[PDB]
């Protein structure tokens, strides 16, 4: 078991040029692959989740080149749906975005492809998406547990009236929206009830529009899509910096700054996680917004009680920042933390208690009462990049913290610890 020990950080201050957005990167790569023409993506994220998407595109026959730092990618669009036969297996690691997006996209036309990944991926739900794709005509087989990958995709999605459950993951609707335009018939996607992680749907629609496709959004309850469309290369496209990756650094300043500025995202960003900055402000930190930066300056830190359904990933950062806040923090309406890289409610509660907090692990919320002082702990990370990054904040105190399997941050942020060290100051 590899581990890293972080020594106490007296103050943070500085500027971080953010790695590219994983959410934008994987959507842009799939759209570039489906589109006609050459797309040049810049500020693309180099991380495990993007590498799995790139490997899948390679396996599907898509041609592309990468710059030395793997952040510039020139993709030769396929000019239509991607294809492979012979039950070609695409291994997708624990990249949910790739799994869900490709599960839908590869249902176009005929195909015989198997999607699989690491053990945990075979425990992350996908039944709501499969149900919707089947209503549209797709032939999909669960090779192991019903409602979970691995899947054998044999094509057939033609369009039509498709219902989709949006209560567990927005990624199912995202995958359907990206796929439907290329189906031969028009598609009407009806959301069954609640829709969680709504801001990610806006990211999807933004990317689709960039690639030449718009649809009719009826108050997020129903989406009308015209079939027979084609995605078109936007030419050069700049991938936004990752707002979820930014959360750790902005929170670090709210706890121990100093002023930390993150570049690559700003007031105009399409990512919902820039709203994480609003939470820090509500807790007492000062935030500054620019066209291409967001910065946070230490003020004070008071506990909050908020519905965090709109920023599920960045919300984890508030759970550890809560250790430094005055009062009890409650994060609500985050049930799907349980079905992600790990069950994040169980993991977050377990590890927070190790450093001294009193924690109520609610079924779909978490209540955190910080200790008077933190104690040392060896933090388990559950093969989850965000557990490692969230707990790195424990070092903004008088106690060191040991993080197990620090390389798990490579899922979305390989250089996380060096970047945190860049803004860590001794004086
Ligand atoms: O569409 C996306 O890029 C993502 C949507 C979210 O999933 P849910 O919709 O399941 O919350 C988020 O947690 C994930 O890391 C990325």
């Amino acid at each position: 078991m590899e581990s890293l020990t972080l020594q106490p950080i007296a103050r943070v201050d500085g500027t971080i040029n953010l790695p590219g957005s994983k959410s934008v990167s994987n959507r842009a790569l799939l759209l570039a692959a489906l589109a006609h023409g050459k797309t040049v993506l810049t500020n693309l994220l180099d991380s495990d989740d993007v590498r799995h998407m790139l490997n899948a595109l390679t396996a599907l026959g898509v041609s592309y080149t990468l710059s030395a730092d793997r952040t510039r990618c020139e993709i030769i669009g396929n000019g239509g749906p991607l294809h492979a036969e012979g039950a070609l297996e695409l291994f997708l690691g624990n990249a949910g975005t790739a799994m869900r997006l490709l599960a839908a996209a590869l249902c176009l036309g005929s195909n015989d492809i198997v999607l699989t990944g690491e053990p945990r991926m075979k425990e992350r739900p996908i039944g709501h998406l499969v149900d919707a794709l089947r209503l549209g005509g797709a032939k999909i087989t669960y090779l192991e547990q019903e409602n979970y990958p691995p899947l054998r995709l044999q094509g057939g999605f033609t369009g039509g009236n498709v219902d989709v459950d949006g209560s567990v993951s927005s990624q199912f609707l995202t995958a359907l929206l990206m796929t439907a335009p290329l189906a031969p018939e028009d598609t009407v996607i009806r959301i069954k009830g609640d829709l969680v992680s709504k801001p990610y749907i806006d990211i999807t629609l933004n990317l689709m529009k960039t690639f030449g496709v718009e649809i009719e959004n009826q108050h997020y309850q129903q989406f009308v899509v015209k079939g027979g469309q084609s995605y078109q290369s936007p030419g050069t496209y700049l991938v936004e910096g990752d707002a979820s990756s930014a959360s750790y650094f902005l929170a670090a300043a709210a706890i121990k700054g100093g002023t930390v500025k993150v570049t690559g995202i700003g007031r105009n960003s399409m990512q919902g996680d820039i709203r994480f900055a609003d939470v820090l402000e509500k807790m007492g930190a000062t935030i500054c917004w620019g066209d291409d930066y967001i910065s946070c300056t230490r003020g004070e830190l008071n506990a909050i009680d908020m519905d965090m359904n709109h920023i599920p990933d960045a919300a984890m950062t508030i759970a550890t920042a809560a250790l430094f806040a005055k009062g009890t923090t409650t994060l609500r309406n985050i049930y799907n933390w349980r079905v992600k890289e790990t069950d994040r409610l169980f993991a977050m509660a377990t590890e927070l208690r190790k450093v001294g907090a009193e924690v109520e692990e609610g079924h779909d919320y978490i209540r955190i009462t910080p200790p008077e002082k933190l104690n040392f702990a060896e933090i388990a990370t559950y093969n989850d990049h965000r557990m490692a990054m969230c707990f790195s904040l424990v070092a903004l105190s008088d106690t060191p913290v040991t993080i197990l399997d620090p390389k798990c941050t490579a899922k979305t942020f390989p250089d996380y610890f060096e970047q945190l060290a860049r803004i860590s100051q001794a004086a």
